């Protein structure tokens, strides 16, 4: 599992559950090709998005549906979504955890890139 | 000044200076149209992107070129950029400050929205 | 104004107003001595805590009463407060902005340190 | 394991390894009683600090030695340490993960409190 996404709710101090996540790969035309998607589990985690074979070097975009999340919970959110865009390269570490910490008007994202 | 961007460097504890910022608006046909652009000043602030008259209701995307920033300082950053996408002015005109706090593998963004 | 504190509310996207802030200095005997205190203004800023003359080298602790803030707004926050502890002025006088971004179960703090 | 501490390095996008962590409980005199301590593992995690029996309601302080961390890595840090102070109460969720995300001049901390 070379790409994992983990989402936390900073208001309630919990996993952000059933958050929709879509992953895209940049195509040679520079448009965004759907690659993978899923919803975060009860632990705020989304595993099994891709495989080592499929997850080649390229520029990837991870779009987190934060607006839908806050809407279901009765909170008026600022952002339409949280976008994370990065280049996956073969030379260094290559398990990627994209972590997102969510508030109605703020989010932070952090990549933990390990062996 | 209804739209302002402030960018801080969390490694140096300083404003993040000369960071390129591009702003787009979603058009009727659902494409991103160029709206404004600029660079942060010595104070890490970017003012004057737009005017009250021009800054109508819409979905806006603020793209902060964090990669060029970190690269020019010798670091090899994780993100291509930091994108902030939001609906603006749909309860009427507001003033928006988009704050970004930058580290090589992490960033946070915050909106401060005030009533003029 | 060598020491300033700015506090933002990440739930409301607004400055965090009327937040109590207490500042202590570590004394020769290793105890925390009261140094200054105040409340954030309508802009979430707290200015005038000290002067250049008074703000000598030392280890300082800035205690932000986030609990009372969230409690008065109906939320039941996780933290008792947000503490920021730092050595000041040991390469000579600097100006310090301590920024805190607040959520009920999370906060981040950032220092912007500039050369007067 | 009702108290877990997890530390990340936002500069390198990795676990913050071998970070010293001390936990204190507030005594009735209002002084801070050493309770538990440890160093973060290779995954940035510190488990086994306490047990359900020992971890009674009270006010706890978790002190993370961030300065030593940055110093060993050649980065000039701002903070003397990162302090997290909270009340542990019996009524709601009670596994606590204290997460810290570290930069030289900034840190964020987040509590994930689950069943």
């Amino acid at each position: 599992c070379p790409l994992m996404v983990k989402v936390l709710d900073a208001v309630r101090g919990s996993p952000a559950i059933n958050v929709a996540v879509h992953v895209f790969r940049k195509a040679a035309d520079d448009t965004w090709e759907p690659f993978a998607s899923g919803k975060t589990s009860e632990s705020g985690e989304l595993h099994g998005l891709t495989t080592e074979e499929e997850f080649v070097e390229g520029i990837y975009k991870v779009e987190i549906d934060t607006k839908s999340y806050w809407k279901a919970l009765g909170s008026s959110p600022f952002h339409e979504h949280a976008e994370v865009v990065f280049t996956a390269n073969d030379s260094g570490p290559r398990r990627y955890t994209i972590a997102a910490l969510l508030s109605p008007y703020s989010y932070s994202t952090t990549a933990v890139v390990t062996n």
